[PDB]
């Protein structure tokens, strides 16, 4: 019955999950000043020419879009990695206002949201196995701010409608998650957690630098979402973002200077 009310929210979520309070929990504020260059650090590797999607859902807490990982058709390699990463779904965190939204945060600074696109290790077999692994998945993380429209976003836009309360889905194919991607991949890196529920200590984070821009009739869209089921009272889903949790024994390593 976890949420991001203030009676289920991110304060009470270490009482069915103490992992809440771990030693690699996510999302944290990236201080710029602190990180680190890592020479040693290669290029990320993006392929997702051959990506499947499938489906949209709304799943209470945000909603997904879903990929067929089912082979190497969409993967993540390179940077920080070793090995093969496949692309099972992404989604977003956002606020209620353009101020809020974002999970990690840039020298304190919140962006309107973010998008994750969540990647896990193949020599694990499957998603779930993956997660009970320290290096099980790598989700990319890219900031949106509130601007000019981002075309490639709004295929996701125009079907919200459709999915509008939890559990409800909607075919999604032939979607190319390449149209979500700012120029640069510079990125910053560093080992941390699922940022919902259960809060599993298996993500390589990659956080890129360059946020993307979305107009704010786009974020107002994601605004009319809701949490509830069909028939239930109505719930805004906003505000699905968990704040910066404590750095403690990390570095955060950057790809560039
Ligand atoms: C054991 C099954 C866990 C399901 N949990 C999915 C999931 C994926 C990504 C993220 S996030 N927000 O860290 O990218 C949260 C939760
Ligand atoms: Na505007
Ligand atoms: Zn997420």
């Amino acid at each position: 019955h976890w949420g991001y009310g203030k009676h289920n929210g991110p304060e009470h979520w270490h009482k069915d999950f103490p992992i809440a309070k771990g030693e690699r929990q996510s999302p944290v504020d990236i201080d710029t000043h602190t990180a680190k260059y890592d020479p040693s650090l290669k290029p990320l590797s993006v392929s997702y020419d051959q990506a499947t999607s499938l489906r949209i859902l709304n799943n209470g807490h945000a909603f997904n879009v879903e990929f067929d990982d089912s082979q190497d058709k969409a993967v993540l390699k390179g940077g920080p990695l070793d090995g093969t990463y496949r692309l099972i779904q992404f989604h977003f965190h956002w606020g209620s206002l353009d101020g809020q939204g974002s999970e990690h945060t840039v020298d304190k600074k919140k962006y309107a949201a973010e998008l994750h696109l969540v990647h896990w290790n193949t020599k694990y077999g499957d998603f779930g196995k993956a997660v009970q692994q320290p290096d099980g998945l790598a989700v990319l993380g890219i900031f949106l701010k509130v601007g000019s429209a981002k075309p490639g976003l709004q295929k996701v836009v125009d079907v919200l409608d459709s999915i509008k309360t939890k559990g409800k889905s909607a075919d999604f194919t032939n979607f190319d998650p390449r149209g979500l991607l700012p120029e640069s991949l510079d990125y910053w890196t560093y080992p941390g957690s699922l940022t919902t529920p259960p809060l599993l200590e298996c993500v390589t984070w990659i956080v890129l630098k360059e946020p993307i821009s979305v107009s704010s009739e786009q974020v107002l869209k994601f605004r009319k979402l809701n949490f509830n089921g069909e028939g239930e009272p109505e719930e805004l889903m906003v505000d699905n973002w968990r704040p910066a949790q404590p750095l403690k024994n990390r570095q955060i390593k950057a790809s560039f200077k």
